Parts: C-alpha cells; structure tokens; sequence
C-alpha cells in the first residue's frame, strides 16, 4: 500500500532545494505517492539515503547529487535495491568523467539558457541605444566544459541573430571559472581592444559574468557602458543588493518548482506505469532577476 518516492537535495538550506521539495510534494498529492526528502550533501549522506529509502520500501528517487562523480556509486547502489533513479540539474559523470548518459535526466538545455542570455544582453543594449559602432562582445569562455560551451555559444549565436556584427564579437578562454580567472581573461581583451566604448559581457554563470565586471571597473568603464547577465544567480543577490548600480545588470536563474515537479512526475510514470523517460528532458522556465526586482522575484 502506497508508493514511496524519494527526491534528494545536495542543498537543502538553498531556496531553490526548498522550492524543490514544495513542487514535489505537488506532484505526490496529484498522482498518489508519498515523496521522502532527504538532505545530501556528501557522498556519505548520499549512499545513507539510498540504503534508507530501500528499507522504507521506496521504489525510486529523484536525486540532485553534491558530487557528479558519485554516479557510478548511486546506480550501483540503486540497481541492487531495484529502485528507479532520476538526475535532476547534475549530470552524472563516470570515473573518466565522461557524462553518463543512460540515467535519465531533468533540467534546462544549456543552449537555451544561453541563448536567452544573448537575447537580453541585446534588449537591454537596444534599451540604452549604444552605438553599436563603438560597442563589442566580450565573450569569457570555458570551452572544455560542455556545458559552459553550449551557454557561451548560445548566447553568442543569439547575439549574431538579433544583429550584433559577428565581426565585433571577440572571445576568450579563461584558466578557471572563478572571478580571477574571469577576471584575467577580461583584463587581456580590454588590453587588445581599446576602441570599445561599450561592452556586452557573455559569460557561463554569475562568477564569470563579475571577473569581467569587475575587470571594466579597473578599466575606469562606467556602470552604463557595461552589460552582463549572469546564468544561475549564485552571485546575483549580494550583486545587486549594492547600493549602486553596475555593470553587473541581472541573472538567469531556472525554476526549481518546474524542476522539482517535472522530475518527481517523471518518475512516477515510470515506477508505476512503466514509462521510461528519455535520457533528456529539457525544462525551459527561465527567470531574470535585475536590481528592480530580485526583492519581489527571490519570493
């Protein structure tokens, strides 16, 4: 009597994690399961909740792993309890670090998401009416990442779409995707192209995006002349919170009740109507938070 399913958050202090649980306890009262939340923050805590959910009698989990490489260990674990497993918003990764394919999987595409970036960037530049003579792309990539490379060239593809001259779009690797990476990538394209009076920075997360920033401020660039969305918003708060405005104008950040629902959905059909889901399911809901509305947007 009455199916048990797990849904596992790395980060259950997170707002997002939170609003996770919320929609999946949604999906449950809409289709008749009974969702077991359980916190995951290391590969310890991870396999204890397999073992636990096992012995409560759950037959299958969504799962947001705190670690990719754990998934080796997760579908091992899981196949000798005989309980389903979905991914949601981390990829599973073998040991050689090749992504793991066969388990299903639930979040954004990363060109989508990164095409929406492109697509703002070129609003809010429309917005302010910059020469688009004067002006270029500043595009920091990390392109040995798929994910990062999917962003970066959705955003630029975009960005040549709506018009940006493809000849005005300069791009550059980073070292490592923290702001001083970001930030030395920055400083050698302000360096190499001194004509630009305005920059679109393109960027994979909110780190990337604030090296560059951060990098036109030293630069002496004003707020006005530099545009930057961030993808994720693991910065954006604390950012915008400041009390000036800069070049730092917003962030994308996916809808974790989409997520949460939309996974926990999934799994159900498959453990009780034994449809199995694709190897990818793209949730496209994207919100961009900006100075004028993080306060009522991070509701």
């Amino acid at each position: 009597e009455n199916l048990k399913l797990g849904f596992l958050v790395a980060q259950p202090e997170e707002p997002a994690s939170q609003t996770q649980w919320k929609f999946a306890d949604k999906a449950g009262k809409d289709l008749g399961f009974e969702v077991i939340k359980i916190a995951v923050p290391d590969g310890e805590k991870t396999l204890n909740a397999i073992d636990s959910l096992a012995a409560s009698g759950a037959k299958g989990f969504v799962i947001s792993t705190p670690d990719p490489k754990l998934g080796s260990a997760i579908v091992a674990k899981a196949r000798g309890y005989d309980m389903k497993v979905i991914a949601v918003d981390n990829q599973f990764v073998n040991a050689k670090g090749k992504p793991m394919d066969t388990v299903p999987l639930v979040m954004e595409a990363a060109t989508k998401i990164g095409e929406r970036q492109g697509q703002e960037l070129y609003k809010e530049m429309q917005k302010r009416g910059w020469d688009v003579k004067e002006s270029a792309v500043m595009a920091i990539t990390a392109n040995e990442l798929d994910t990062a490379r999917r962003r970066t060239t959705g955003s630029m593809d975009a960005l040549k779409a709506a018009g940006f001259p493809e000849k005005q779009i300069y791009q550059v690797p980073t070292k490592s995707e923290d702001i001083p990476g970001a930030f030395d990538a920055a400083n050698s394209m302000l360096v190499q192209h001194p004509e630009v009076k305005h920059w679109l920075i393109v960027g994979m997360n909110d780190s990337t995006v604030l090296g560059g920033v951060r990098a036109t401020e030293g630069q002496g660039f004003k707020a006005a002349d530099i545009i930057g969305i961030g993808i994720n918003g693991v910065d954006a708060v604390s950012e915008l919170s400041k009390a000036q405005a800069t070049g730092f104008y917003g962030s994308l950040l996916p809808s974790p009740d989409v997520h949460g629902y939309k996974s926990s959905e999934m799994l159900y059909n498959w453990v009780a109507k034994d449809v199995e889901p694709p190897k990818f399911t793209e949730v496209t809901d994207v919100v961009l938070i900006t100075r004028d509305n993080f306060k009522e947007e991070c509701e």
